[PDB]
């Protein structure tokens, strides 16, 4: 589709938003992408000198599923790509807040407040149902995949390319990739499958990072093979300190080792929403 082409000297490119081995993010101004707004700010992903074939295309199917996905307003949203003459460039719009787990840190000392995690907790809920919706399976739901706009909105997204997954430790090496393995379902890791059920495990995950004011999951306890067993074994974490009861039993549900026993997206968005004082 060339409804998204936006000319390349209408971008403006500034700081680096995120950075991998062969991709990064970056800070950037469009003009003229909006009649409403002619001066806008956006991120834009590209591909850096030392990315080769494989990676390109890479870029190119990202694209692709992007233009494919309608939009929704929990999902980081595509505004143009620059794709003619040149190195491919992907436009989005642009998060106030950035990610999600620096939010939560530079935030322990207002606990932001639980009214809002819940807010966070129902509007990723809805967002995966719209990746679900469209039999999207996301792999890396983590709130370091998750980025705040203005108004709070929670924008899922994916870094991708734009990870330095070897020098993160979050990431663990296995067959020659590195996984992150803390927010993968068992049948994830150990027997290859992914679908929006491993995605709702994920999801609990991400309820434990969100109610720890981003915690790292099962801390102090380093990824090895009693960790595998442990988890194989039906062990799951304890309650974070600033989860309610009813939250907490949401993770579990999301934690079942059997994923047919795993609450759908849709479900989840409507429990969620009977914790909150507004309808
Ligand atoms: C600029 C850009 C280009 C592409 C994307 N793409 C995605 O975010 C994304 C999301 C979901 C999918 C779906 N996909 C399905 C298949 N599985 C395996 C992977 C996920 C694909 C791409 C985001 C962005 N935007 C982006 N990315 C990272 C950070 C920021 C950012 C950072 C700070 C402040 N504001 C914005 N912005």
């Amino acid at each position: 589709d060339s409804r998204w082409e936006f000319p390349r000297d209408g971008l403006v490119l500034g700081r680096v938003l995120g950075s991998g081995a062969f991709g990064k993010v970056v800070e950037g101004t469009a003009y003229g992408l909006s009649r409403s707004q002619p001066v806008m700010k956006v991120a834009v992903k590209m591909l850096k000198p030392t990315a080769r074939s494989s990676e390109k295309q890479a870029l190119m199917s990202e694209l692709k599923i992007m233009t494919h996905l309608g939009p929704h307003l929990n999902i980081v949203n595509l505004l143009g790509a620059c794709t003619k003459s040149g190195p491919i460039y992907i436009i989005t719009e642009y998060c106030f807040y950035g990610d999600l787990v620096n939010y939560l840190h530079k935030n322990r000392d207002s606990f932001l407040t639980l009214l809002d995690l819940l807010s966070f907790t129902y509007q990723v809920a809805r967002g995966m149902e719209f990746l679900a919706s469209k039999n999207c399976v996301h792999r890396d739901l983590a709130a370091r995949n998750v980025l705040l706009a203005q108004g709070k909105i929670v924008k899922i997204c994916d870094f991708g390319l734009a990870r330095d997954i070897m020098h993160d430790s979050n990431y663990v090496s296995k067959g020659s990739t590195f996984l992150p393995v803390k927010w993968m379902a068992p049948e994830s890791i150990f027997d290859n499958l992914y679908t929006t059920l491993s995605d709702v495990w994920s999801y609990g995950i991400l309820l434990w990072e969100i109610f720890s004011l981003g915690g790292t999951p099962y801390p102090g306890m380093m990824v090895d093979s009693t960790f595998y067993n442990k988890i194989k074994s039906g062990y799951r974490m304890a309650k974070p300190d600033h989860a309610t009861s009813e939250v907490y039993e949401i993770m579990v549900k999301c934690w079942n080792s059997e994923p047919e026993k795993r609450p759908s997206f849709y479900h989840l968005s409507e429990i969620v929403e009977n914790l909150l004082p507004g309808q």
